[PDB]
């Protein structure tokens, strides 16, 4: 129970980040992106939003496994659907 709450949060967070309306404006993001969406989940974890609820790497990840918005490969992230759609050059 200690960090159920918390990884909702966690969660909700970061399928904000992989929204079509962020998605649509977040250049830098998409320039972090490889060319099949894949991001470092430890990217992820920088953000200011996610790193004020926690630093625990585990935590991040269990949320993630919580997302039918996103998808985990290894140490990455990407969004589930057309990922191929938002890279951009660096």
């Amino acid at each position: 129970h200690s960090q159920e709450l918390l990884k909702d949060y966690i969660k909700r967070q970061i399928e904000y980040y992989f929204s079509v309306d962020n998605l649509e404006r977040d250049f830098f993001l998409r320039r972090k992106m490889d060319a099949d969406g894949f991001l470092p989940i430890t990217l992820i974890a920088s953000f200011h939003r996610v790193q004020a609820l926690t630093t625990d790497i585990s935590l991040i990840f269990a949320a993630l496994k919580d997302s039918k918005v996103v998808e985990i490969v290894d140490e990455k992230v990407r969004r589930r659907e057309e990922p191929e759609k938002w890279p951009l050059p660096p």
